[PDB]
DNA sequence: TGCAGGCTAGCCTGCA
DNA sequence: TGCAGGCTAGCCTGCA
């Protein structure tokens, strides 16, 4: 698919693991009318005020591509933004954001622009 | 786990394969009592009347282990009598039978010496 | 007890 | 349209 390839390049074993996840997102957002465009206006234009781009969460919270569980906001963070992300402890959210991670909500915000990140507040 | 071998040893990618198909029928076999010595009993007496030892079965009727689909009845007696055995199409089970494959029960039986084999009646 | 990981039934897709 | 296969959410387990 290119619509994988074109949003990637908006940005070993970790290159490949990033297809493989966002591949899984555009087979998700394509789904969704106006969503893969959404995700897109928003890679793009960094400092302007984005739409949630949401796909659906799991009983869990982990989204699992390529044999690999982890948190789906993390994952696309991970991607779009650090790499080095260590954990969702490094993640908060923005105030502009309807549907984060750590609301219980059938819909989560995989949008990297959506969470600002922070010093870890653990031990 | 050491049944898993003690079973195995009554009968490459295809030695490991049959190893770990053994380990989920034990552990799926285990929790019902009397059902892994009833398979013990029945692999080690080859013409004596044996009984029904059966795993649930999917709504498929495919039976997954380690990354390979396929049909449980095929699998067992693929492993424990006839390694070339192509498709369910080669095995007809036998009247003493109480739950084959091909009859919609929410249990079936993978006991090897259940289901007798034939010459395929395809084409 | 939060965190990580393995196994697979169900679901979806592609194919002759 | 029977047959084969890939992807994963849910489930289960092990661990400090
Ligand atoms: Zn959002
Ligand atoms: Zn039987």
């Amino acid at each position: 698919s290119p619509a994988v390839k074109r949003l990637l390049g908006w940005k070993d074993e970790e290159e490949k693991w990033a297809e493989k996840a966002v591949d899984a997102l555009v087979k998700k957002l394509k789904k969704k009318k106006g969503a893969m465009e959404e995700l897109e206006k928003a890679l793009s234009s960094p400092g302007q005020p984005s739409k949630c781009v949401t796909i659906p969460r799991s009983l869990d919270g982990r989204l699992q591509v390529s044999h690999r569980k982890g948190l789906p906001h993390v994952i696309y963070c991970r991607v779009w933004r650090w790499p080095d992300l260590q954990s969702h402890h490094e993640l908060k959210p923005l105030d502009i954001c309807e549907f984060p991670f750590g609301s219980k909500q059938k819909e989560v915000c995989i949008n990297p622009y959506h969470y600002k990140r922070v010093e870890s507040p653990v031990l």
